[PDB]
């Protein structure tokens, strides 16, 4: 089911031109939200599934909420400078379908 | 882009057990949201991009909005029985990111 994940990064790796020696933790929404499918979706997934509508341009519908984020957190190190930064709204805190 | 796209469908793979020899319209959102990116949406695609997190059990993180609808409207249409039916919010009539 859609729930927030906590793992170990580098923050070179967050893609904003930091560079630090620590490790920093960022937080993230995946998961499931098939339960929470609005009677749309329902309907969205029975034509999809019974081959009832032509694939759009691009990518597919999602017939279920997304696990997505919905509030959020800074995150902080010291960079090679030993100098603390923090960027703001980076890190989950919380996740919805 | 994410937009609402519209097509003919038979109301019998809608799901619900209705039959009619009417098709019905079904509109549905779809379509790419990237340019809709947070900076933690940012900051985790980069992560992923770098392979600096390890998959999650089951589906993989989305790193953008998903393209969904926001507002619905009844799908209506004559039965095989000749009677007109209505069902409530079965179609959408907005999309956002």
């Amino acid at each position: 089911g859609c729930r927030l994940r906590s793992q170990l990064v580098p923050v070179r790796a967050l893609g904003l031109g930091h560079r630090s020696d620590e490790l920093v933790r960022f937080r993230f929404c995946s998961g499931s939200c098939r339960r929470a499918r609005s009677p749309h979706d329902l309907s969205l997934a029975s034509l999809l599934g019974a081959g009832a509508l032509r694939p759009p341009p691009g990518s597919r519908p999602v017939s279920q909420p997304c696990c997505r984020p919905t509030r959020y957190e800074a995150v902080s190190f010291m960079d090679v400078n030993s100098t603390w930064r923090t960027v703001d709204r980076l890190s989950a805190t919380a996740c919805g379908c």
